[PDB]
């Protein structure tokens, strides 16, 4: 028992809007008097092989985009694009509108989506940013435009927008700036994924959640340097560990009295030898969707 | 990829409110003028052995309580008892009341809770009620009157209330009427959990969810009785499966065009032979925390 938690998603919930243009709806976002979605709404089906962006959009009035907020319609007064992203400026401010950052998050830090259709919050899931930048998400027809973000305190941190969709879960997307995580564009060629990699430094910490909660089975007695458990991490298609992950390890390492390098000593033997058809906090695998932080706030 | 997804929390964060009495505060729901919470909230730590609930409950008055909204102070105008549950009529209905029912649900059915700390919501997580009726959630302290829910169109449908916490992340908790599901009652005496089985139904509707999604290496071309099934689930731990089981999958049966007899042989096979290191949607184990209806919903 370990709960992957996402975030309330109250406050993004307010943000949630239905774009429309043509016979294509998707999701948009609500920010102050700005109401954010990918570009690509511009499009015909006819015309998503090589979109000339520039030109779609030119083609198109304030008018030619309907923005519903409920059975609500909205009012469009200004029609913009910053690099994938279409922000759309509008008449009447939300009211909703959080304490936010637009942040870009690096490859395996973690953040909550609101999976909505056409509009409409339909359910909320936490995912990590895979080292070759996909989100594996449940792959839903109407829900790009749905958004990832962190609640940190008060502030509402957007870092996520779905732009394209695969029927393995496989999503990519842009941060709130419209660049894309990884060497995606927002045009129907085929595209390759980097290799995706294990999530080194979050698996160090889903061990040390094991640890502060009672399954020690896994904890051997010996120890290792940062370049001899790297040697190893990267025959079982582990990322390096860095020694700035081996910081942010540090507060954990001191609640449970294991060195950082003792526990990367553990997870080495893991590697070299297996499970043994053994169970950590009842998983089979070795879980690198949770952050140092994902831990740190959930285990105190 | 498939994500177990929580409802949006949007709705139940509004609810959510801090009761405090005497050293002792967790916290409650808050629908129309009556805020609800776990009666042990009237307990002293050294009185939790064998509280008598109605003689704690006679010697607080109205303004023992003390219940707030936010930074906010609410007013208590009387003092109620429901089974396990308090029921605390207030000063001021709340606004943000939806559209809700109170409902009880059946062992191996699925549903959020929203995860809160001291009356202010922390995280949300999609899981089912176990067939010996416990939560496997996170063990965290201070999320007593945590709340489990359905979004059912318009509708929160309240279906759970967390009373008590394992380090095991084991929780067990009342319907919004203030009935234990299970054996368990709200005082620190030794209590056993009946044999925690493997939700048969909701399994089978995972493998049709992992067939709608493309993974078909383990469908065979055999089949089986109900009766024949039950052999050898009960033999692995696995439920019976009844023929009201057998017709709330029918609908995944039809998309797929795979008779449930026939995914149950499907199933018979991994149980007898083990997955043979192999991957279903990308996981090691069978899983059991989707109902049909959770994949009907999400598989459209
Ligand atoms: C939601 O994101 C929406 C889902 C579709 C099923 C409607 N995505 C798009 O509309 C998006 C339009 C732009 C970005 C091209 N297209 C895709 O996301 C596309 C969906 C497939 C199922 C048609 N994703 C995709 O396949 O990647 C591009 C590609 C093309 C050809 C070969 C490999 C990869
Ligand atoms: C939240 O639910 C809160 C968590 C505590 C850690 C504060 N629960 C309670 O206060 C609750 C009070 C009533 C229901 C007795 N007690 C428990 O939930 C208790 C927590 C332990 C960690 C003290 N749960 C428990 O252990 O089950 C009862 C028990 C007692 C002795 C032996 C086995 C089982
Ligand atoms: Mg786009
Ligand atoms: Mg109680």
């Amino acid at each position: 028992g370990f709960r992957k938690m996402a975030f309330p998603s109250g406050k993004v919930e307010g943000c949630m809007v239905q774009v429309t243009c043509g016979t294509t709806t998707l999701n948009g976002l609500w920010l102050d008097d700005v109401v954010y979605c990918p570009r690509h709404v511009i499009c015909t089906s006819e015309d998503m092989l090589n979109p000339n962006y520039e030109d779609l959009l030119i083609r198109k009035s304030n008018h030619n985009f309907l923005v519903q907020a409920g059975n609500v319609q909205l009012r469009v007064i200004g029609h913009s694009m910053q690099n994938c992203v279409l922000k759309l400026k509008v008449d009447t401010a939300n009211p909703k509108t959080p304490k936010y950052k637009f942040v870009r998050i690096q490859p395996g830090q973690t953040f909550s989506v609101l999976a909505c259709y056409n509009g409409s919050p339909s359910g909320v899931y936490q995912c990590a940013m895979r080292p070759n930048f996909t989100i594996k998400g449940s792959f839903l027809n109407g829900s790009c435009g749905s958004v990832g973000f962190n609640i940190d305190y008060d502030c509402v941190s957007f870092c996520y927008m779905h732009h394209m969709e695969l029927p393995t879960g496989v999503h990519a997307g842009t941060d709130l700036e419209g660049n894309f995580y990884g060497p995606f564009v927002d045009r129907q060629t085929a595209q390759a994924a980097g290799t995706d990699t294990t999530i080194t430094v979050n698996v160090l910490a889903w061990l040390y959640a094991a640890v502060i909660n009672g399954d020690r089975w896994f904890l051997n007695r010996f120890t290792t340097t940062l370049n001899d458990f790297n040697l190893v991490a990267m025959k079982y298609n582990y990322e390096p560990l860095t020694q700035d992950h081996v910081d942010i390890l540090g507060p954990l390492s001191a609640q449970t009295g294991i060195a950082v390098l003792d526990m990367c000593a553990s997870l080495k033997e893991l590697l070299q030898n297996g499970m043994n058809g053994r169970t950590i906090l009842g998983s089979a695998l070795l879980e690198d969707e949770f952050t140092p932080f994902d831990v740190v706030r959930q285990c105190s």
